C-alpha cells in the first residue's frame, strides 16, 4: 500500500498539511508519524503568562481558506468563546489556548495521526530511478516500513547550546525548563542564572520573579538590555506570504537585506510588554529595598560545572574582557535553537539531494527539494527553508499558505 | 405569490436577514425592499478618519456561523487585504470599508434586493383572523401591493433635532452633514457651531478641523468636556448575544440599571482615540498662538434664526443660567437620533398590537411582536427594541444572532 | 503662645499645607497634629499592584511652583530613580512609591508634626466676638491645649458600609483589607465575597486571585460589569485648578452638570488597566478549566451573619427581585467613603457656621467656612468641599493650588 | 579681556552649558557665538506633526538639578500650559512646543548670546606652552577676536547625501525640507520621491501625504519596510548618564556590543506611531482605490539629473539587481547626518590634539580632549564624542549631565 505522501513530526507544520489534505478536493492517500505520546508544542516553555507571538487569523488555514472549519475562530466558536475572546479586542492568544487549538483540530480531523511513531530512517524505493521512499518507523512494541512516493519533513529545530556548555541536571536549555521545574522542590532554586536575551530568556526571568517572592535571578545576556521585537506592519510584511516570493526570487544580496534589517522581528528580541512587565518588577522591588533582579549585560555564560551544592557559572564579560565565576543552584540556557535540517533523516537520499555553494540543500519555490534524476520522489521541508523561503519558514505565520502549495504540488505531479 | 418574509428596509439588519435566510436549510421565499437606489450606510457621515465602533468580528453572521461566506474575513480575503488587515492589527475597520463589505455581501447574495421601493403601509390580507399582510410600494413609475405571512421591520433610526430647532439650509442634522458640506463653496463655511457631545459631533468637529487650516469652530455640548465611551471587556458584555436574555427576563429594575450604569457605552460619549486627536489638535493650536476651537462647555443650543448672511445660534448657558447669541455661517446639529418605531407602517395592524403599561411595543423574546388571536401573521422588529431588548437592539453588536432567531421562528411557525 | 495657624489631621491634605506654609515668605506659626504615630496613606489598601490615580505632576507643590524642593521630581532625583523612573515612562508611580514620598516631603519639612496626638475637640477662644479657636489635644500621655487664629480640618473620609451592615471579625470594609488580611492563616480565607464595583473592590479582587492560586472570589456589585474610570483629557479638565472656579461659580444646575455627566470620573469606577488585568484572568481560568471569579452582577449584599464557621451574606438580586445567601470565610466591603464633615469636632463654634439651603456647610472661595460675626477667626477645610468647588476637594488633583490659596487667605486676613 | 569659557555655537548643547554656567556658585565668565540671528533648531524639519524624540524631563538640566528655573515644567507653568500638558499624559512634547522651550530659556538667561556671529577659526594665543586661544569672530558688520582659557565647540551634526548626489534647486537633503517646500508653488509638486528609513524620511512623507490628497511619493529605502525605534526600558538605559562611564570605561569590544545591539535606538529607525499612521494612510488609499504611496524597498538612490521639467532619480534594486530611472519633481534626501568634527575649526591647534589608533580625536571622560603639554588651555566637546562617550553625544538626552560635568572641570582646572 504505497501512500501519496507521508509526513515526519506533527507538530503545527505537518498539522496544517493534514488540514490542507482534507480540505483539498484531490484524493490523495497519507500518513503522519509523530514520536510523542501527542500533540506537544513546546509544552517545556508552556509558562503562565506566555502569549503567542503571531496574530489568531495567523491559523491552521485563514489565509489560505477564510472559511475554514479549522481556522481559530471556528475552535473559539465551538468552545464557547468566540464572545469572550472578542469583547477582550487582543489579537494575540495565550500559547496555552493555541496548545488547546491544536488538540482540537487535530481531533476533528478525520485522518488518524499514528503516535508514538519515530521515523528512525527515510530509505529508497525499489528501482532506478527512485519513484518511492521507505519510511522506518519505530513504535515501542514493533518496528516497521511504509512507503510513499512523497515526504514532508517536519521535525521542528534544536535546541542550542553555549559553546562550551552542556545540559546536566543543574544546566538546562529553556526548551527544557518546565519539565526540570516541576520536578523540583521549590526550595531548591533560590538562585538561578539565566543565560540569553531573547523571548524565551525574558518569560523564565519574569515567570521565576512572579513564582517565589525570594528567588535570585542573574539575567546574563550579551546586549547592553532586551532588545525589543519588532512588529510595526511595515516590517511585518516580510513574515506576508507574498514576502515568500520577494525573498526566494532576490538575489543573494536581496536575501541578506532582509536579514541585515529585519532580524529583530525575530531573533534575539523581546515582546513590549514582557520587557515592560521586567522593567516594573525590577523598579517595584528597588523602591522596597529588596533587589532580586540582576541584569548582567554585555556578557556571555562560557563554562558550567558542578561543585558541591552549587552550580558554578562562568560568566565573560565584555566590558573589562575577562572571565568571572558566578554560583547559582541552576543555570537556565535560553540560547535558542538550530534550524530543522532534513539530512540526519535522509541518510543516503541525500547524495542525491543538491547543495548550493554554502553547502545547503537547494529546494524548489513549492518547498521540495532539488534531487538529481536519479531521485524522482519528491521531498518537501517544513522547516529548514531560511536560506531559501526567509524568516518566516519555522514560524507560525504561513502555515496556511506554505500547506497549501505542498499539497497543490504533490497533486500536480501526480496529475 | 404570497412570501414566507417580507423584509422592510436593506440596512446591516436586514441584509444579515437575507444571509441567514440563504445560509438556512430552510426553504423560505422573501422579498426585501429599500427606498434608496442602493445601500446607503449612513453616507452622510461617512467622514475621512471615521471608523467603525465594532469589532470586525461582529459582522453579518461570524458569532453565528465562525465559517460564514459573509465573514468580514471572507470579505478581505476575497479583497485581497486579509494579510494587510491583519499586519495593521487593529479590530476596528473604517466606516468605509464596512460600507464596501455591505455592498459586496449584497452582491453575493443570491437573492435580489428591490431598491428604489419605498414601503407607504401594511395592510391586513384577507380573512379572520389575519393570515398575511399586504405590503404597498411605491415605485418611481409605478405602486404595487406584495403579500406576506411575516414582515420584518428594519427602518433604521430617526434624526432628532433640538427642540426649538428646525433643519434648514444653514441648520444641518449630522446625518446630513456630508450632504449639505460638499454642495457649499469652501470659504463659505468659516464659522461653524456644532451642538452635541457624543461620536457624531466630535467626528464632525475633528474634521473641520482637519479640512480646513482657517474654519473656527464652536463645539456646543451639555457636559464640562467630551465623556469617553465605555468599551473596557466587562461593561462590553453587555453586548453579548447572552446579555439579550440577561436583559429580556431581567425584571423593569434590572433593565433600569443596565441603562443607569451602562449608557457610557454608547450614548453621549466619545471614542478615546478621537478625544485625544481633538486635545492635541486644541494644544498645538495654542502653542501656535492660532486657536480655532472653542469649547463651549455646559451649554444647550435651544434656537436658530437666519439673520442677513448669519445664523443666529441662542445658545442656554447653565453656568450663569442666560441664554446669549452666537453668529456664524452653519449650524451642525450632532443631537443624535430617536429609535426605530413601528407604528407608523402598521396604520390599521396597529390595533391588534399590545402596548405595555408604559404605552410601548410589547415583544417577544424573538423579536416578533406580541398580536392578539386577531392577528396570527409574524411581525417582527429589527429595531425598536431597546426596551424589550437593551442596548444592542439597534447596533451592529449582534446582527448575526438576531437574524438566526427571527429565521428560526419564521421556520418554527411556517405550517 | 497662638498659633497663626492648627492642622488637624497630617495627610497629603495638611501636608501640602505645611509645604505652602514653608515655601511662603509669609511668617505664619503653625501646629499639626495627627493621631496616628506616623503618616499613614490608606496603608489598609497598600496593595502590591496599587497605581496611583493621579499623575506625577499633580504632587505636594507642582502646579502652584514648578521648582519645588517637594516636588515628586525632587524626590525621584534625591532618591537616584529619576532617570529609572523617566526611562518607565509612565505618569503614574505606584501606591508603595507615592507613600514613600510624603514619608520624604514630611522629613524635609523644616516643621516638627505632632503625631500619637488625637484632636479631640475645638473650642471657642475667650472674648466676644471670638478671634481664636482653643484646640484639645490628647496624646498617650497628658493632654493639653493649643490656641490658634485659623485651623485647617483635614481629617479624612469616613468608610461607609452598606446599610444593615457591620464591621465584624468576618466583614471587612476595604479601608482594612491588609490589616486584616495579614492576620489571618492563609489556608483560612479559601471564600472570600467582595461587595463593590470601584477600583477599591476591583484591587481587592485581583489580589486575591493572584495571592493564592486556590482562593475562590464572589465579586457582587449592582452593575452588570465593572465601569471605566474615565480620565480622558476634556473630561479629566474637571479636576483643574481652573475648574474649581467653574464649580464655585456655576449655579446649582452647572453643578449638578459636573456630577451627571462627569461622576464616571472619581466614583464607582475602575482603571482600564485593572479591569483588563481582571479579565483576562477570568478569561485564562476558562480556558484551563478552573474557574475562580465569579462575579455577581445586579446585586446588593444586603447582610451578613455569622454561623458556625461560615460567614453568611444576604445578596439581594435585581434580576430576580429575591434574596440570597452565599457562604463564605470573609465577606469584605469596598462599599467607599463618606466625605470630611467638619461638624463633630466644632461643636460648640457650630452655631455660628452658616449652612445653606440644604442643610450644608457654606464655604468661601478660599476653603473658609463661612460664619456669623460671632465668630472672627478662619476655619478652612481640606476635604468636605465636594458641594461648593467640586469633585477634586477629597483627592490629591489640587493639592498644591489649594494649600497655596488657604495660606495667601490666612496671610491676607492676618493683614 | 580673557574669557573662562568661550562657547561655539547655540544651540540646545551649548544653551544647556550656559543654563549650567548660571546654576553654577563659580564665577565664570563666558561669551558664546551664534552664526544665526537666533536659536535656529533643525527649523528645515519643523513639520507639523513633528513630536519629540525624548521625554520632557530630558530637558536642559532637570537631571542634574530637579528643581531649575530652567527646567520644561517651570516653562510650561510660565506659559499657563503646565495643567494642560499635564491632562495630554504625553511625556514627548511637539518639537515645535520644545523649539519654543529652547527660546524662552535663551531669554530668562542673564548672559547675552552674540547672534550672527560665525566662529571662522580657533587660533593658539601668545606664549609656550599655550594658556590660552583666540577666537576668530565674524560679524555681518566687522570682524574680531576674543581670548579664551577654554572652549566649548557644539555645532551640530553635517548634513550628509548619498554618495554622487549633489544638493540642488530639486535635490534637497532633509535638513532644508521645509526652506524649499514654502517657496515653491503647490501645484508644482506633484511627484515627490523620499530617500531614507530613517525619522526624517517617514515625517516627510507622511507630511506630503496629508499635505495635498494628490501628491504622488516614492518612498525609497534598503530595508523591507520602516524599521521600528526601540525606545523600551532596558535599551533605553544605554541614554541613562550612568551609561556613559559605562561606555566610556568599557573596551572597545563593549563598545562595539553597544553599536552592534542598539543601533536601532537611535539611527535607521522610524518612531511606532509614524510608522502605524503612514500604514492606516497607504491601507485606507488602497479601499479608496487611489494609492499615491509607493514604497521602494530593498532600493537606494545612486544618482539624480534634471532632464526638463523632471528630475531624473536613478534607483538601484538590489532585488533584481538592476539600476532604473525614476522620474519626479523633486527628491528629497533624508539619508542622514554625519557627525561634528572639531578638526576645521582648530586649525593649527590639532597638532597639539592627539589621535588614536583609528585616526579619531582622544577625548577624556569629562569632553575634554586630549592634548600634548604644550597646549594647556581646554577644548570641549559637545558632540563628535560617538566613540568615546556613545550614542547619547549628539542627542538631548544628557544635556544637563555633560554640560554640568564640563563647567566642572573648568572650574577645577582653573583652581
Ligand atoms: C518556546 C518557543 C521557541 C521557539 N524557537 C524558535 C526559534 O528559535 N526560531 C524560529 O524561527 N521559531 C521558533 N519557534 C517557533 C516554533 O518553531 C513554532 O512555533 C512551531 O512549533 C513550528 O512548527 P513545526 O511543526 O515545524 O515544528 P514542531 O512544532 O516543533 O514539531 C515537530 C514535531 O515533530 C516531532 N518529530 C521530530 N522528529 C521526529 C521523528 N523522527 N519522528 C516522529 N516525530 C518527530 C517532534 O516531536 C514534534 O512534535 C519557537 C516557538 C516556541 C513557542
Ligand atoms: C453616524 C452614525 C450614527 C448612528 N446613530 C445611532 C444612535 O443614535 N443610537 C444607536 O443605538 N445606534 C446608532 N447608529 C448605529 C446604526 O443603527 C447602525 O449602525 C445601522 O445603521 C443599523 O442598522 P439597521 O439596518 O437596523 O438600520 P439602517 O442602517 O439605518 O437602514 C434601514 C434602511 O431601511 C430603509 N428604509 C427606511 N424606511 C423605509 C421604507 N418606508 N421603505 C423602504 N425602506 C425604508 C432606509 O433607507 C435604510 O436604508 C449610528 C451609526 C452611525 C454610523
Ligand atoms: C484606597 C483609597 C480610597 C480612597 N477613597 C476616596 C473616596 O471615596 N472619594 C474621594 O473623593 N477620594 C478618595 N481617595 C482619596 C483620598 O482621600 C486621598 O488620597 C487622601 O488621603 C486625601 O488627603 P487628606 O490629607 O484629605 O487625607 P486623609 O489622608 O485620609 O488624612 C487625614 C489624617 O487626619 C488624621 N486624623 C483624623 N482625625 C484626626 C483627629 N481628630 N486628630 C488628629 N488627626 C486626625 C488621620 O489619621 C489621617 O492621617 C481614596 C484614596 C485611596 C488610596
Ligand atoms: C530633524 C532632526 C535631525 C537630527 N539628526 C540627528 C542625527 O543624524 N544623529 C543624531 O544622533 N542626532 C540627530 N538629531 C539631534 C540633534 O543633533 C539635536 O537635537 C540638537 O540640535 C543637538 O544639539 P547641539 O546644540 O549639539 O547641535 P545644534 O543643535 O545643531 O546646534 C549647533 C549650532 O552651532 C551653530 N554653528 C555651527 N558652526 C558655527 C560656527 N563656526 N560659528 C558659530 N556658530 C556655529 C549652528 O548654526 C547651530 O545653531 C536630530 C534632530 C532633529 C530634530
Ligand atoms: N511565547 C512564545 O511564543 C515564544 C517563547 C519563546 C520564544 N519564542 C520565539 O522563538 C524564537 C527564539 O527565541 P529564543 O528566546 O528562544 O532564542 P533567541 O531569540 O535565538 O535568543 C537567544 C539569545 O541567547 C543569546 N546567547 C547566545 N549565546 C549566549 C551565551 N553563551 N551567553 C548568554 N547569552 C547567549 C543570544 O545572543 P546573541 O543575539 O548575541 O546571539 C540571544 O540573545 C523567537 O522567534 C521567539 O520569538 C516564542
Ligand atoms: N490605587 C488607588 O489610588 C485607589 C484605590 C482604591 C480607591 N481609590 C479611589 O478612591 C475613591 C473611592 O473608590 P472606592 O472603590 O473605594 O469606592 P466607590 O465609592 O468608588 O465604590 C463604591 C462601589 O460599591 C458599590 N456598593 C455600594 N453598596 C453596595 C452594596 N450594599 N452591595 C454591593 N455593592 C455596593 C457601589 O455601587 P453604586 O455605584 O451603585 O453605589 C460602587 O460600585 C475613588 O476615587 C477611587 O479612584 C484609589
Ligand atoms: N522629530 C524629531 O525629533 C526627529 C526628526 C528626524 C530625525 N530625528 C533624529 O535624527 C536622527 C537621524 O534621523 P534621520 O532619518 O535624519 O537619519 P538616519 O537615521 O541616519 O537615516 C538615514 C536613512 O537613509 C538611508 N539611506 C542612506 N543612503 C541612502 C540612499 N542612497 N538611498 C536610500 N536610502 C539611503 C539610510 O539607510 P541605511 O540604514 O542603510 O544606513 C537610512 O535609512 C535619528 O536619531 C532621529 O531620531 C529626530
Ligand atoms: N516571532 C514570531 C513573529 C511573528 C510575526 N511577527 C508575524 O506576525 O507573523
Ligand atoms: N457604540 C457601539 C458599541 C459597540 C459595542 N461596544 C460592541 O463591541 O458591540
Ligand atoms: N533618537 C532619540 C532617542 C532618544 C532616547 N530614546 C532617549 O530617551 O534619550
Ligand atoms: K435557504
Ligand atoms: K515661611
Ligand atoms: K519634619
Ligand atoms: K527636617
Ligand atoms: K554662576
Amino acid at each position: 500500500p504505497t501512500h501519496d505522501v507521508v509526513g515526519v513530526g506533527f507538530g503545527p507544520a505537518n498539522l496544517s498539511l493534514a488540514v490542507a489534505l482534507e480540505e483539498s478536493p484531490a484524493a490523495l492517500t497519507s500518513a503522519f508519524f509523530e514520536r510523542r505520546a501527542s500533540i506537544s508544542w513546546h509544552q517545556g516553555m508552556l509558562l503562565p503568562a506566555a502569549k503567542m507571538q503571531v496574530s489568531f487569523l495567523k491559523d491552521l488555514a485563514t489565509f489560505r481558506n477564510p472559511a475554514s472549519r479549522f481556522s481559530f475562530v471556528s475552535f473559539l466558536h465551538e468552545r464557547g468563546r468566540l464572545v469572550r475572546f472578542a469583547n477582550n479586542h487582543d489579537f494575540f492568544p495565550t500559547r496555552r489556548e493555541f496548545h488547546d487549538y491544536l488538540e482540537w483540530a487535530e481531533s476533528k480531523l478525520a485522518h488518524e495521526v499514528s503516535y508514538d511513531s519515530e521515523v528512525t530512517a527515510i530509505r529508497p524505493g525499489p528501482g532506478r530511478p527512485v519513484d518511492s521512499v521507505l519510511v522506518d518507523v519505530s513504535t515501542p512494541e514493533a518496528t516497521r516500513t511504509v512507503e510513499a512516493r512523497n515526504i514532508v519533513i517536519s521535525t521542528g529545530l534544536v535546541p542550542r547550546m553555549p559553546a562550551g556548555v552542556q545540559s546536566d541536571e543543574f544546566v538546562w536549555h529553556s526548551s527544557r525548563f518546565l519539565d526540570h521545574f516541576r520536578d523540583r522542590d521549590p526550595r531548591s532554586l533560590r538562585r538561578v542564572a539565566v543565560a540569553g536575551g531573547g523571548q524565551s530568556a525574558a518569560e523564565i526571568v519574569r515567570f521565576l520573579h512572579d513564582n517565589r517572592p525570594d528567588t535570585v535571578v542573574h539575567a546574563i545576556m550579551p546586549s547592553y538590555g532586551y532588545v525589543v521585537a519588532d512588529n510595526t506592519p511595515f516590517a511585518n510584511q516580510i513574515f506576508d506570504p507574498a514576502a515568500v516570493d520577494d525573498y526566494f526570487d532576490g538575489s543573494k544580496q536581496a536575501k541578506d537585506a532582509f536579514w541585515r534589517y529585519h532580524r529583530n522581528t525575530n531573533y534575539s528580541v523581546v515582546d513590549d510588554e514582557v520587557i515592560r512587565d521586567l522593567y516594573r518588577r525590577g523598579y517595584d522591588d528597588e523602591v522596597a529595598g529588596a533587589p532580586r533582579l540582576n541584569f548582567v549585560n554585555l556578557a556571555h555564560v562560557v563554562g558550567a560545572k558542578r561543585i558541591a551544592d552549587d552550580t558554578r557559572v562562568t560568566v565573560y564579560s565584555m566590558a573589562r574582557e575577562e572571565s568571572y565565576d558566578l554560583d547559582v543552584d541552576v543555570l537556565v540556557c535560553a540560547t535558542g535553537y538550530d534550524p530543522m535540517d532534513p539530512g540526519d533523516l535522509l541518510g543516503e537520499l541525500a547524495e542525491h539531494c543538491v547543495q548550493d555553494a554554502e553547502g545547503r540543500w537547494q529546494v524548489d519555490r513549492d518547498y521540495r527539494m532539488v534531487t538529481t534524476p536519479d531521485l524522482r520522489c519528491g521531498i518537501y521541508l517544513q522547516g529548514g527553508t531560511e536560506h531559501t523561503h526567509g524568516l518566516s519558514s519555522s514560524l507560525l505565520s504561513n502555515l496556511a499558505t506554505r500547506s497549501g502549495e505542498i499539497v497543490s504540488s504533490i497533486e500536480r505531479r501526480k496529475s
